[PDB]
């Protein structure tokens, strides 16, 4: 879409070089924000073919709280294969702060049905957040979280979103991340009886990977298509109890397919 | 500045008309982005006469972990008297969290130190977090964090920082948040012995109070002035160290202040 492709060419214009956590060296900018309406149609990337598959079935793995990777498995998602233990453990990640954020006290604190309430009873609330940046368990996760913290907005009837990501792989991770949560806004959007408003996405550290730099050019090259639109087929009773089959999307109509070495 | 009267001006051509939390209400936009570089002056509101005095205690008076407003009180800094009890006290807030993090198993996790080994050893990180949203203890504050967590970054030997501030009083209390932060900032680079980059302002609910409009119109007719310079009289031991004696603003020629009652 035009705000991703214009985002990379930012990267290309903008970017320093800045090596990573192992050393593979990427252009680099700091700050940056885009808004998403989700009223012109979902934002699915279409200069390449993207799925929605892995990202429906990790959506809903993060809405259970199940830290471990066991559902992914069962359904064939390999994301977080390479971060997991023997036992398929990844510590107290996005699931567990959503659900079941720790309290000094011994409590839980489950912020999705915070959310949910707030969005409800009490939506001019300018406290409707969700933080995956648990300081006091970040030694206990296998990765600390990377899209850490998000706000919900209403006004007008129309329910927006805003994502803070302090890390950001354009190429490979960007197009996941924004139809993550644009996921989540339509779904949250539908047990509350609201419509979609805006995504915003806000990023720390936005980047392209020097090893990126082909299939980045071959993107730019594309026009981008029109979005596509979102099907839910079915609307549960609860935000905990969708299922994957319950997603389509229409008039997603892509480029081929653009691959790079994963991550 | 520059940013500010073109955010107070996004504000009244496309804000919302909210009800808030106080009854006040407020023109209301969601999702905004503004950048500072430090380098060309220190960011300090000159439409508007701004106090340096009150900002400055306040940093100092978050670097040392405390939420009592007695030291506020000992230099007529009274910024927080109307949220605080009788003893002063306001709530494990944004100092206690910055130095002492509670973790559920009874430990203590200091923020500040952390953010600044991470500058000094790895200053490639994507992760050098301060967080202030405390979910396990948000009920026990007199207000919830409206500067609730912001990022560092390192290129070229310049210090950035980026804060997400879900709430913001535009009028009020964004001269005072983006000052108190473009401080920090000053601080942090001075003590990792780097240069000073941007300060990145990322906000959420971002809105003009409904009993500010008159000052807003006023302040909208004023060119920005050539910003100030900062100047630090010395270099403390460590970033704990400061006192309100080192600091020291040069060439702060203001507008006239413009009063404006608090919600
Ligand atoms: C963001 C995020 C979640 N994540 C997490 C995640 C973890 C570490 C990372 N590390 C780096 N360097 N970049 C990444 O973006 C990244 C992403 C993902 C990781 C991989 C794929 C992935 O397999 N992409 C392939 C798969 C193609 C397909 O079959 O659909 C691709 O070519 O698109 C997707 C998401
Ligand atoms: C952000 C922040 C810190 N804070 C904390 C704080 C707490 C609650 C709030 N509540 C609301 N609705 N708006 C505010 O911005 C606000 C700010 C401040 C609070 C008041 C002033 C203030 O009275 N400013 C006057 C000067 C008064 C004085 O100190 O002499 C002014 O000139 O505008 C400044 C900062
Ligand atoms: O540092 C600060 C403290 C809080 N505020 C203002 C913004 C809000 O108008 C108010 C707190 O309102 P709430 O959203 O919590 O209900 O204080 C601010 O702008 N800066
Ligand atoms: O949701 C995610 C998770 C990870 N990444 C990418 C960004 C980084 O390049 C890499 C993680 O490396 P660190 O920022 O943690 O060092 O994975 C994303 O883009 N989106």
């Amino acid at each position: 879409m035009k705000q991703y492709l214009e985002l990379m060419q930012k990267v290309l214009d903008e970017g320093t070089q800045k090596n990573d956590r192992t050393g593979t060296g990427t252009l680099s900018i700091f700050g940056h924000q885009m808004r998403f309406n989700l009223q012109d149609g979902f934002p699915l990337v279409t200069t390449k073919r993207c799925h929605l598959r892995s990202i429906i079935h990790e959506l809903l793995w993060f809405l259970q709280g199940d830290t471990n990777i066991a559902y992914l498995h069962e359904n064939n998602v390999t994301i977080w294969d390479e971060w997991a233990d023997e036992n398929g453990d990844l510590g107290p990640v996005y699931g567990k702060q959503w659900r079941a954020w720790p309290t000094p006290d011994g409590r839980h604190i489950d912020q999705i049905t915070t959310v949910l309430n707030q969005l409800k009873n009490d939506p001019d609330s300018r406290r409707i957040i969700v933080s995956a940046w648990n300081v006091g368990e970040l030694d206990k996760m296998a990765l600390a979280p990377c899209h850490a913290f998000f706000q919900f907005y209403v006004a007008d009837g129309k329910l927006s979103c805003q994502l803070y990501q302090r890390s950001c792989d354009v190429f490979l991770g960007l197009p996941f991340n924004i139809a993550s949560y644009a996921l989540l806004v339509h779904m949250m959007a539908q047990q509350c009886d609201l419509e979609v408003g805006d995504f915003v996405w806000t990023g720390g550290d936005t980047h392209l990977y020097s090893n990126h730099m082909d299939q980045t050019h071959l993107q730019l090259s594309r026009e981008p298509r029109p979005l596509p639109k979102l099907i839910i087929k079915r609307k549960p009773e609860s935000i905990f109890d969708y299922r994957f089959e319950d997603f389509e999307i229409e008039g997603y109509d892509p480029h081929p397919g653009i691959k790079a070495p994963v991550a």
